[PDB]
């Protein structure tokens, strides 16, 4: 049972932060859904990587190069 819309999509194509609030994606890397109210665009939450440590961002992407797996 999940009374909120945290889940995982995963992505299809390779892209870029073409926009100021949008990151980069890869195909195969899989982000933590954020926002979904935009069929268009959506945002998404990733992880970074220094001092042996996995920190996270958020950040928004095309919905056109992503697709929900849970």
């Amino acid at each position: 049972m999940d009374e909120t819309g945290k889940e995982l999509v995963l992505a299809l194509y390779d892209y870029q932060e073409k926009s100021p609030r949008e990151v980069t994606m890869k195909k195969g890397d899989i982000l933590t859904l954020l926002n979904s109210t935009n069929k268009d665009w959506w945002k998404v939450e990733v992880k970074a990587t220094a001092n042996d440590k996995t920190y996270e961002r958020q950040g928004f992407v095309p919905a056109a190069y992503v697709k929900k797996l849970d």
